[PDB]
């Protein structure tokens, strides 16, 4: 799978809010371009004057995030943030010569992405109370991965000590892009846990965080939730869902081809960090069955 690359599996079946520091610090924004942020300014101009209701927002920069050693107290994550813009992601990752930018960052910085917005999605592996993942329809009109399939997510906007609100905010928007695009109440979900980190090499390398979230209804009443706000309260074009048995071995069936790469980063890490059980119990033959 050459268009995804993990860059985090995280211990312990995943992590909750209060083993996550975060440090927001502009040490961790993109580089300016060598001939300057011009470039960015130009491809902005050209989009307006063609789209003039198009407006810019700002995002959080991933930097890097970095594991204590397995098995400690105290904090088990670090998180290194930035801010950047939708307006810098299409100047950047998006543009035809983003290949040019990591070139010339690996140069330059000893870092493929130092020229790169890499904008910091959230993207959720949502189990329904009858064991099965909740999957999304991309409209085929879109500019992204357009009529692929997608899991619950989005780009989360900003507003240890700026940290523990900056954490509070990538695990209070993963339950609100469900509750905005699936149409559930709140009160229906788990608090999340973060699976990992992916990056969409489609995209130049930019990364989302994964995270799990169950939710007290069962997928038939999921779907009604979803549909029962008709046609413009969703921006995908129809839900489905794939009991938890049979993602385990998605990547072999046809589906695999009509993922976007980030959903494909949610399965992945769903598969290794919730599934893959350690024990003797789940471990035995009848219930982690051979092949
Ligand atoms: C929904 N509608 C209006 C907004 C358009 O998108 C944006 O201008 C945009 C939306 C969110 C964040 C951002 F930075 C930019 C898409 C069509």
């Amino acid at each position: 799978d050459p268009e995804v690359t993990l860059l985090l599996q995280c211990p312990g079946g995943g992590l909750p809010q209060e083993q996550i520091q975060a440090e927001l610090s502009p040490a961790h924004d993109r580089r300016p371009l060598p001939g300057g942020d011009e470039a960015i300014t130009a491809i902005w101009e050209t989009r307006l004057k063609a789209q003039p209701w198009l407006f810019d927002a700002p995002k959080f920069r991933l930097h890097s995030a970095t594991l204590a050693p397995i098995g400690s107290r105290g904090p088990q994550l670090l998180l290194r943030l930035g801010l950047t813009s939708y307006r810098d992601f299409l100047g950047t990752n998006w543009s035809s010569s983003a290949a040019w930018l990591r070139q010339q960052g690996a140069t330059d910085w000893g870092d493929t992405q130092a020229y790169l917005a890499d904008p910091l999605g959230v993207g959720a592996a949502l189990a329904t109370a009858d064991d099965f993942l909740v999957f999304l329809r991309r409209s085929r009109q879109v500019a992204e991965a357009p009529g692929l399939v997608d899991v619950p997510g989005g780009h989360p906007e900003p507003q240890d000590l700026a940290g523990q609100l900056v954490v509070h905010e990538l695990f209070s928007s993963v339950l609100q892009e469900i509750c905005d695009e699936v149409n559930l109440p709140l009160l229906t979900l788990s608090q999340p846990l973060l699976l990992g980190i992916a990056r969409n090499e489609t995209s130049a390398g930019r990364a989302s965080a994964e995270f799990y979230v169950q939710c007290s209804l069962t997928s038939e009443q999921v779907r009604k939730h979803y549909l029962s706000g008709g046609p413009e309260a969703h921006e995908s074009t129809g839900i489905f869902f794939v009991e938890t048995q049979n993602v385990r071995r998605l990547p072999e069936t046809e589906m695999w081809a009509e993922l976007c790469p980030s959903a494909k980063g949610a399965i992945i890490l769903y598969n290794r960090v919730q599934g893959s059980p350690t024990g003797a119990a789940l471990g035995s033959p009848a219930l982690l069955p051979p092949l």
